[PDB]
């Protein structure tokens, strides 16, 4: 219950995410004494309990920066993988997203994603509907802000920076994402049935739906 | 749409199939060299794509990445460092970049495939855990299930199960129905926690009340009375 998994690679870690340094040294082809490596590559000297007493430990970002500090046959494989991950993440290769979600044994990481994908689907459906009914320009952003200030309790811009967040939807709990996804879905349905057309009309309707969902606080 | 790939305030205009606008890449990779000369040095095809601004010189995603590691410009170095950071994040199991990858892929089945791989939201589990932390009842499972089911689906648990060929209700449902069900459970858990409902009557009352509120809301959105 302490391992990162990459194909046939096994990297034991501490409870705080530090790699078992001898295993990592095996993976990067590092035959140097760990001390020599610490000096040459600028790493801290620390140990962690991997179930076998204290052992030399190195963090994941230390391991990565080291894989690129090294030119070993093995470290080069890891360099290649970093390059490839950039490309695949850029294209939207969700098989990489699945491997990431599957790699974190934490049930809350996986449920965070499930709620996040409901938010994504509701927002895509809402935007498709708004665009097909004449919304343009800042309409879309406004709807986002409306949906946000309803669930968060403060306006979208202020909350985003108060939490140190670039995109609101990235930093939410599963419940907040579901409330947003629900509001966005209900407004998509409301637009489609009432055939609300125009920036102002759509925004007014979204205000009514989001405000109604806020009123649920009473319960 | 001015389709763009997004990393912080990093904006990369793309074609409908995801190829990059080469002049933008030149900004991001620090290339003041003419694009043609770059094509020569790096072994790239003469490619153009429709970016909503007529045909413009284009470079593929893996080509751009290959350039970031070919170049040593200050800007290219930032892209190299991002690659390293992503290796670290993916290794750790950082699911929020997994979400960002999913959103960069505009195709809706990318989203539904990931949802299929993933566990449910857990809203039903959170509601049942919450009820377990309060009085509740020994057998609330059928009750909470049916209460929400008749709210969102429109028919009793047995009826929904019969009409669509289902053993576990969720087997035959659409995303809207699943979201409405999960939503009811989420807000019900919240109602219990906010009122500190401890008796079974308070808990079941709050669950039915939020279910009724959300039904009435859907009905107004659907403009239906029945």
């Amino acid at each position: 219950p302490l391992t990162l998994n990459f194909g046939s690679v096994r990297l034991p870690v501490s409870a705080d995410g530090l790699l078992h340094a001898p295993t990592a040294q095996q993976q990067l082809g590092l035959t140097q004494s760990w001390e020599a490596a610490l000096v040459e590559h600028g790493l801290p000297e620390t140990y962690r309990d991997f179930g076998a007493g204290p052992e030399a430990a190195v963090s994941v970002p230390d391991f990565v920066a080291l894989a690129f500090a090294l030119d070993t046959p093995e470290a080069r494989r890891w360099q290649k993988r970093a390059r490839e991950l950039l490309a695949r993440a850029m294209q939207g290769d969700v098989r990489v997203a699945a491997q990431i979600a599957e790699r974190n044994p934490e049930p809350d990481a996986r449920r965070w994603l499930a709620a996040r994908l409901e938010s994504t689907g509701a927002r895509r459906e809402l935007l498709a509907t708004v665009a097909r009914h004449g919304g343009e320009g800042r309409v879309y952003g406004q709807l986002g802000s409306i949906s946000n200030r309803t669930v968060l309790g403060k306006d979208s811009a202020s909350v985003r920076q108060e939490r140190g967040v670039k995109a609101t939807r990235d930093g939410l709990t599963s419940a907040e994402l579901l409330r947003l996804a629900y509001i966005d879905t209900v407004t998509a349905r409301a637009i489609q049935e009432s055939e609300a057309r125009g920036n102002a009309a759509i925004l007014t309707l979204h205000e009514q739906v989001a405000r109604s969902e806020r009123q649920s606080w009473e319960r």
